[PDB]
């Protein structure tokens, strides 16, 4: 059954009008009529039974039945700090990370970002992102959507008052994920961009208390160098574990 | 500033062409150039700054801006069963029930209606009532274009499965707009032709639970009885009093 994002809070025995991305998938890439099982959520940690009551082009025509409380989430709160990149890695990096669980995503500016961006190119960028984390949500069965967050000066994100360990990666780091002082329930975590964070960047990660971590002896893959990151968060202190 | 509709979904920062009665309206009926106030919109509830390009004759082409929610839809659901009639009063009335903020409009055959309509005749009917929604949804500031659906016999409308309050006017009618049990949040609203509904009608509207209710001690005009009906719901159920 066919999981759909609903941009307006839900409620147990309406009719309802999907919003355009999820008629055109239903209805005109899908192809599918009444037609009637669709699972719909909305952000609030419940999920819908639900029927194709009419459909068009353009327009797909549902009612809403019973609803409950479905919680895929974990109960570690990971912030990624993400710095932005020009390619088409952010997109990737996006996706996968809410399908790991990832809780919030800040996308960073640093000194070798490499990203230039202009205040309306950045927004719609943004929008796209938040529709990749709609939709592996969708795929991945979270019925929260985790918010991407406005861009960010790397330092202005280091500096944001929030309880938690803040980590960074680094190959000659003083920590590993298993000497990590306990309990651990709220992580900043900072991923810099392939060009790598500097080192006045580095020093200054440290003025902010940051913890920098080994990942294991290997040498990661930029493209990846997240994923692996909220993975092992995730089987330590998460989910991925239990 | 003109107002367009955009048969296309639209997106922030592209450059487009506006379809033909557009263009019509823009360029050999409004003269404009660039010239560049435009606002558009395409049922997505947002709104579109843009910029007229360039202009020739058929041809407008313009650029989009930053877009927006304007949300001017009432949080009241009407769906409206106007029985068709053969003058130019449909017309009117689907403009009018669009500015009033009316949700959905189904065109009836009932046995008094006086239309004898062959399928492509109505089809082309459609199509036209389907463009005076879009103009007055110009006009009105609506950013959502409800739909003209198609024709439907009036006993297949009332049989239709929609939660929410059935409605018809009669002057021998048990109820009045504010003895009807509360809340409401959708109705579909029956209005028959002027030679009016047969005793055998009335009687197949009742075996589907409409409620029939009173609008006043006065005689009403065939031509605006739809219009009244609706404001009235508006006002006690809708936005008309917020």
């Amino acid at each position: 059954i066919p999981r759909i994002y609903h941009p307006e809070p839900l409620t147990s025995h309406s009719h309802i009008a999907l919003c355009e991305d999820a008629a055109n998938h239903i209805g005109r890439v899908l192809r599918m009529g009444p037609g009637q099982a669709l699972q719909l959520f909305d952000g609030s940690n419940q999920v819908f039974d639900a029927e194709i009551t009419s459909a068009s082009k353009k327009s797909v025509e549902v009612k809403v039945l019973e609803g409950q409380i479905d919680d895929r989430e974990s109960p570690l709160h990971i912030h990624l700090g993400q710095v932005m990149s020009r390619g088409e890695k952010m997109e990737f990096t996006i996706q996968k990370s809410i399908e790991l669980g990832v809780s919030l995503i800040t996308p960073l500016f640093s000194e070798r970002c490499g990203v230039k961006l202009d205040s309306e190119r950045l927004n719609k960028k943004l929008q796209q992102w938040q529709k990749i984390a709609i939709a592996a949500c969708e795929q991945c069965g979270r019925n929260r959507v985790p918010e991407i967050r406005p861009a960010m000066d790397l330092e202005a994100w280091c500096a944001e008052q929030d309880e938690g360990l803040k980590l960074n990666l680094h190959p000659r780091a003083s920590n590993s994920i298993n000497t990590l002082p306990l309990p651990v329930e709220r992580v900043r975590l900072l991923i810099g961009p392939e060009g790598g964070l500097s080192a006045d960047e580095i020093a200054m990660t440290a003025r902010y208390q940051f913890t920098d971590i080994l990942l294991g002896p290997r040498v990661l893959r930029t493209e990846t160098t997240a994923l692996t990151a909220i993975t092992a968060l995730q089987v330590r202190f998460g989910d991925l574990g239990l």
